[PDB]
């Protein structure tokens, strides 16, 4: 065993060693200035103007923004019909735990940082009443933490975390405030760090397990600890159509206009002011230049560059950055088209659902160990073996066309003498699990009118 | 254990200090002058004729106009069924302070704020007599404040506010008329600084907590204090098309017209008049110039410069503008098409409906706490455990489309024989938490008579 009082000091210097590799992928979602986005053509003062590409953003918010949590499902041990408890059902429990800790804006906060960075910490315990308010202390505390905060040591045999640490800088400085140590036994806490560390507070637990899990984004089973969403390709095509930006931008300043020259004009005849070396004249529209000079003279004229030269690559980049991503092209109007059907349009989302459904089903395996972690930390003593087969259910990613399945499931439920049940028909228009709970109230009201 | 007056002056100091980043967002959102938007080759006198882009107005209010307030709902005690109640209970008693306080207009307004800046702050208090407020006495007095008169200090550890001061300016001057301070023991004012400050007011709070609640645009975990809405390519697009826009307007000045020459001349020759280099002719339609010649004489002219040449790079940044905000092609009129069906809508309306969706659970959480706060400074005690598993309802940020669900909604409830119960039918119709209970009394009315 290690003392903790040092442990914390090699965990804080591995953890500072890693916030060097994840503000790369920072620095595209963010859109910060990247040495690869800039023009070269452009002239070294003009290239202040950096021209910032939102393809990193775009995609990553648009696996983001469709992602909802509908509940959890535990079967029966040896019963059947399980959602016969309603508010007795051991789902039940862990979705007003969710509530009650505002997981369904933390969650769908931690699955952005999950996306940007490929990995993000959920953590569990109960709250401590005696520092802590606007927290009901029932249930249990669980919070979302990004890796540029917590940091974890993974075993490179089993899925576990072996130890973690927590907390923060402060006050926009690069000076740590406190620190926090997670291990299988205990939690410690140094309460100051500013001028110096102050003495740890500690706290005991029974789960042989360290509070700390992991919602990793892994893409094979290779990717031991996760990866960035935010692939090279994507970055690749993120900083080409800067540099073509760019350069579109400095030659419209510079060059999207012909240059107008005279040969054979001898400047002090033309009344070239020569203490300036430059000669105004009126220029509105309809003058005639008549000039003195013949002896060969004549004007001629640099053509103007195209601007559409570069729009030309735009639209191709803009082609790679859709084949790429997988959204849709009318997110990023690679055609003029959007689909006109209820049907057209789940064809040009397809692969935007299928990421989507991928991603609930990663993340919902650490859900999953975070609410059994949860459940053994509030009720004590061991799982109840049907825990190990729970399940989360999550909302459909596509878009809710609703006269198309309002019209599919009145033709299966044929007034109850058609080919479905009841309760099936509402899981098909999508009602959530509470909606459903709350139908059977409705439901039973209405059939006390007739 | 701190002096107010030191407080009061060390955060005035920092309230200051962050008007100067403020600045750079509202900049973008009034559309004041920039040295980013100038475009370069226009000269020097003519650059007083500046171009403004409205991109980030536009994106700002698309997101803000389409998100509204719906009810409450808090679950019910044991029998699941967040609709019982009436006279007083819960959902009608915080929408009852949330409709008397006009939050309905007071937080539109400030959504606005909190994607312009990124934040804006929630106060909560009792109203008294002796201010000539118009207000019903026993409705706890909430308003909203912008980070340009309200600021506050977040905790790092647990991300409570631990402090918060409102700074109101003279319009002459700009000056302060007055300051208030938040603890969570007291808030204090010192209603005048005319010279110096007068001895404050103080009125004590039976909160634990500042009733201050940061309404924040949280982008991520990381993202600890809310970010503005005008993201870094929203801007360079910005600024990039008002480049093009000024060198367009500039070249539409000069060049858009051949400008025409003659060589070969001598001045005595045309009549030039030597005092002024000018010589008038009287130039009605179809009249021949005959000129001497000689010399080789003959008449040239530079090319007009082809404004389309520009309007192709404005055409390109208004996909990409269109392209990051997420924006239907329509709103910048990225190209002509337009959506013929309600299906058809719902797919150019995809990326901004659940960007709004975003929105509406991020700012949901700093209106259920801020509720929260007003229930226990009203009613005193401490919060029943339900009011900590509330959430906020909103309006779908969908185009309302309703005889597309008319239909879908009849044919699912079949005069009640079909698939869902009658109260059903109405939340897929949209009808809103109060407008719902007008219908369930005049469907007794109708029952009654019929």
């Amino acid at each position: 065993s290690i003392d903790p009082e040092k442990l914390r000091d090699q965990l804080l210097d591995a953890f500072e060693n890693k916030q060097n590799e994840l503000k790369s992928s920072k620095a595209y979602y963010d859109a910060e200035r990247r040495p690869d986005a800039i023009g070269l053509a452009v002239p070294l003062d003009m290239r202040k103007y950096l021209a910032h590409v939102g393809y990193p953003r775009t995609y990553v918010d648009a696996i983001a923004e469709r992602q909802e949590l509908e509940g959890f499902r535990i079967p029966s041990a040896n019963g059947e019909e399980p959602e016969s408890g309603g508010e007795n059902d051991p789902a039940s429990e862990l979705w007003d735990w969710w509530q009650a800790n505002n997981l369904d804006i933390e969650a769908t906060l931690g699955h952005t940082d999950a996306l940007i960075y490929g990995t993000a910490y959920i953590t569990i315990s109960m709250p401590d009443p005696e520092v802590d308010f606007d927290v009901d202390p029932e249930v249990p505390l669980i919070r979302v933490e990004p890796p540029t905060a917590l940091y974890a040591e993974v075993d490179p045999r089993t899925r576990k975390v072996l130890y973690a640490i927590r907390a923060i800088y402060g006050a926009d400085g690069n000076e740590i405030v406190s620190a926090t140590l997670y291990l299988p036994d205990t939690t410690m806490t140094w309460l100051r760090a500013e001028g110096e560390w102050e003495a740890p507070t500690s706290t005991p637990h029974g789960l042989e397990m360290v509070p700390v899990i992991p919602i990793s984004n892994r893409t094979r089973l290779s990717d031991l600890y996760g990866t960035s969403e935010i692939s090279p390709e994507l970055r690749s095509v993120t900083d080409a159509a800067a540099q073509i930006l760019m350069n579109m931008q400095g030659t419209a300043n510079l060059m999207a206009i012909p240059q107008r020259l005279i040969f054979g004009a001898k400047p002090e005849e033309l009344g070239i002011n020569a203490e300036t070396g430059q000669r105004m004249f009126d220029a509105y529209m309809a003058r005639i230049l008549a000039f003195e000079g013949g002896e060969g003279a004549h004007a001629e004229q640099f053509s103007a560059a195209e601007l559409r030269n570069f729009v030309d690559a735009l639209d191709a980049l803009d082609r790679k950055a859709a084949s790429y991503s997988g959204l849709p092209p009318q997110y990023l109007s690679s055609s003029s088209d959007n689909p006109a059907s209820a049907e057209a349009i789940k064809a040009a989302e397809s692969r935007l659902v299928k990421k989507v459904e991928r991603k609930n089903k990663i993340f919902g395996g650490a859900w999953e160990q975070a609410m059994r972690l949860a459940y053994k930390m509030v009720k004590g003593g061991d799982i109840p073996t049907e825990y190990y087969r729970m399940e989360t259910v999550w909302r459909d990613p596509s878009t809710p066309t609703y006269a198309a399945k309002a019209d599919a499931a009145a033709k299966l439920f044929a007034n109850g003498a058609g080919l479905i049940p009841r309760e099936r028909g509402w899981v098909d228009m999508g009602y959530t699990i509470v909606e459903r709970e709350q139908m059977r109230q409705w439901l039973e009201q209405d059939q006390k009118q007739g």
